[PDB]
């Protein structure tokens, strides 16, 4: 059989491009989504028209809560119920917004630490418990050590995720499960953000003065789950066009 | 008058050494304690014999809950009530235990992420909100963050998150004159002692406290976003 | 129309596996060597048997000295003379031996800092001066923050190479030249090392209790030079089986 | 009697503030200088005025060459000749100038890698070979991972100095010698810089929008050599007012 992958937050943007590229590489995919129900089903539609019975969707809120363990368990079970196996997990889903030090605070903690770190941890536990080229890829952030002003909790979540990547690589290595991260710099800039602000960011990037395409991010995920990365674990590949090297 | 410090988890071990040493330097201190009332009060007793009314205790569970925010605001308020000011926050309290990937898990999260990272973040917000002054926060980090103990995932995540906080907070609070730094102990088992380059022994708590003292001093007035390792070289030793 | 690559120290072990895998991907190769003439020629003969006129050898000492600049310029020149172009430089050649703080020391400096850091810098200058998927890959070391006892100069050269990787990424990005590193852990243990000591090192590797093959290192090099790594620069991929995550 | 320290490049700016504060703290000091003969001699005068026989000068070029080991050996020898002991080495001397990838190149290598890295290594070997609270402090660079463009060789020298810090910390620990670093951001801007340009660097510094005074860098050095730092070795304290945290 074809291997199977779970991609969290795969309805739009980078997670979609990852799901598509794994699909094109011959994976069956679980497309997880939270709110983007239309975009999820439609993507699964396109993929199933390319090969029947090779994409399903799965809805879950990945905010931290006393039911988060069961939703993460459920995401993983969805892959085994659809495909009989689960080879790859890509932790892509992520909340992003300011939490100035100077939504209630408990809800921000719940969404920014929950989605960025606790859900990846619970998903990793269930993926491991339900188990060959097994691997987990976490989408980290190339700018973790030069953070955006007023994004403390997002930054805390992404650092926690680097910690999980290292801890899990070490603890799951004996079972043959590799864990690695991909750390984008600036990739798809929200059309939400304006055009002048968009160009401000583009100008900062050494390699081409442009943001990464979603495809460029997905290419590095594909390498890490590939047979070419069989000895790579605990590694985080930056895909940032040199942005993390530029001083203030 | 004299500056004032909050130290979390101050009843015992490293938090105690920090509270004593800040007190010897002339700080008034809040000794925060969860379960250790007797030890906290005994220490406040000792400090107030040295100088009257320079040490109060403050009870709070720093588990993450819907009440954590209120608990953290109260720790900071304790200091302003007792002393009229709060110059230093030392985020020392911390839960430590394994969480194998292969207590409910959500209880482990509330303690290992709540105590180690979320309470520091909420205390930092309260400290800053409530503000020749010398304001600083010092976070107790871990020198072994990049070579973690097997099966210590959540703890390791919490300490990494604390490093992120240290950096984000240093950047955001710098305009307010508040410095934010970290101290990362190693071992502070003869297996362990023997691995340590510098003299085959664990640090004393007092050696941890010495680095804290430096970071709060006027000798460290340009330092922020820095994490001083106090590990006797342990993190440099390969497998 | 085939691109061309220089691999330094290409006659044996990891540099040989890199040259072979670049060749297999369609590159013409300069096989640089120092002392290993027979192994170098024999590799070029094999590659040229596969595809005529696709491999040449180039002899040079990469120790630091007043002639090192001209040697490095000639290595690069040899690629343009043989193939009309030079698209990839792999800085793989490296001396390694102890230098206790407690050969003259200046020869040890010349060899450990020259081969490991200064020759890379001079090659990178020549490569960029003589200039499309252009990229340089430096072979770094995953254990650079937990160094071997009494290897100060080696460790200094490898840290200097990290700095070069970062500096040259930033400065060559505007010319579209990407610069990245591959940091092995333990790979291809010396055939001469007694099996009981090899075992000590293998035992420490979480992923599989085995050293990497040379080909596993080469796989990461192939990724970085490929069209899939087009937005990656200033990155260093560790290929170490999780060894740098293991505490003492 | 009083402990003794060597400070390299101590005639002016940061190394002077370090020699002063060491002396204020009770040390006898060797003020190493290269060209700054007037300033060196003047400083030792001020110090000896305050406590007789507590300061000597020692001239040396710290460029890499086949005589660099003898000069480093002599700097340390001068301390033993003047004071009978040598407790502290501060590696502060350093060249800094552009070396664009696109003075011969071999002279740049000798000065930028020699002063920043090789001389510290050789000084370290001499210090250790010649041997209460023994310690070495290397002056590193907070910006080493976000380098100034066109400063490759300087950046390579500073990264090498970090490696030396760690390698020597590990190797010299069993002899009771601690090795640590202090990494300034921007400190004491030169008067040879435009109002415009000084304000450019100043505006970036989060903590007070101002460079460090030399005194602020010396303060950290004092701490690492003090008995309050007896368990600290292998550590590098950034003294940069937050500058390394600021993104592009
Ligand atoms: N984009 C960049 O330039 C960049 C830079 C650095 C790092 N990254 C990392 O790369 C990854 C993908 O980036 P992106 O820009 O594609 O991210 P994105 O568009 O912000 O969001 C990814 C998905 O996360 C899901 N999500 C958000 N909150 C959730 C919750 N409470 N429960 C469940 N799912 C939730 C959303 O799914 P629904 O739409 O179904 O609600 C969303 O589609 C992220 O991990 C990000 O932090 C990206
Ligand atoms: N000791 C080491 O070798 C070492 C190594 C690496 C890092 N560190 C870091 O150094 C710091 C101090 O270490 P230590 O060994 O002194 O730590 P510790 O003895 O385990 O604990 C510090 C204090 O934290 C408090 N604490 C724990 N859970 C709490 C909760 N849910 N609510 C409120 N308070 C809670 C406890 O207070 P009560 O007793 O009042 O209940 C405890 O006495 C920690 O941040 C730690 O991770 C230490
Ligand atoms: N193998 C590992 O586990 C490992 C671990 C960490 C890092 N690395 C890095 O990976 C790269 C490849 O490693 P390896 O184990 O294959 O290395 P290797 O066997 O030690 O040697 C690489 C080649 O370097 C060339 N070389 C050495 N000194 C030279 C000089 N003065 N001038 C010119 N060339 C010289 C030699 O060419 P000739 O044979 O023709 O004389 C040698 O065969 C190196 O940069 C190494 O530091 C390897
Ligand atoms: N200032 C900053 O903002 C900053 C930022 C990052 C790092 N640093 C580091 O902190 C340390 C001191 O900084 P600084 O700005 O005071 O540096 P500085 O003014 O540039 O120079 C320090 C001294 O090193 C000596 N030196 C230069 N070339 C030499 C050679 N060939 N032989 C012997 N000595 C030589 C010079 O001595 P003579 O004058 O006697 O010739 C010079 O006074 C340096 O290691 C520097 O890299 C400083
Ligand atoms: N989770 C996650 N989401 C995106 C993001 C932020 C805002 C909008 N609108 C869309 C995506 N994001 C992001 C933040 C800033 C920029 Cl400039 C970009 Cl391009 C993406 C990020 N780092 N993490
Ligand atoms: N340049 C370089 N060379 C190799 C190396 C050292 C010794 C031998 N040997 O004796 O055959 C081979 C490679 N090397 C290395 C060092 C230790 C080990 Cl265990 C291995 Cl596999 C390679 C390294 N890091 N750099
Ligand atoms: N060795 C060394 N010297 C100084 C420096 C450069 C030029 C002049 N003039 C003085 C110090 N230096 C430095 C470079 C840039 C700035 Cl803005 C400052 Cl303040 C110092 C550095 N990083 N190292």
């Amino acid at each position: 059989e074809a291997p199977a992958a779970v991609v969290t937050g795969a309805a739009k943007r980078i997670g979609r491009a990852i799901a598509v590229k794994l699909h094109q590489t011959g994976y069956r995919v679980v497309i997880h989504y939270h709110n983007s129900a239309e975009a999820a089903v439609s993507l699964a539609d396109e993929l199933n028209k390319e090969r029947s019975n090779t994409a399903v969707v799965c809805q879950a809120d990945l905010t931290n809560s006393n039911v988060l363990p069961a939703s993460c368990e459920e995401i993983i079970n969805s892959c085994f119920r659809a495909f009989g196996r689960c080879d790859v997990l890509v932790n892509n889903a992520s909340a992003f917004y300011p939490t100035p030090l100077v939504k209630t605070v408990e809800t921000q903690v719940a969404e920014l630490i929950g989605t960025n770190a606790i859900a990846p941890f619970l998903l990793t536990m269930s993926f491991a418990q339900r188990q060959s080229n097994l691997s987990i890829v976490n989408l980290c952030d190339a700018m973790v050590d030069q953070p955006c002003m007023a994004f403390s909790l997002y930054n805390m979540g992404k650092h926690a995720l680097v910690g999980l990547t290292q801890s899990a690589a070490l603890e799951l290595a004996p079972y043959g499960i590799r864990v690695n991260g991909v750390a984008p710099g600036v990739s798809l800039l929200p059309v939400a953000m304006g055009e002048e602000e968009k160009d401000k960011w583009r100008r900062k990037v050494p390699l081409g003065r442009r943001e990464a395409s979603a495809e460029q991010i997905a290419d590095a995920v594909i390498f890490l789950v590939s047979g070419s990365a069989q000895y790579i674990t605990g590694s985080i590949i930056k895909v940032d066009g040199g942005l993390s090297l530029v001083h203030a």
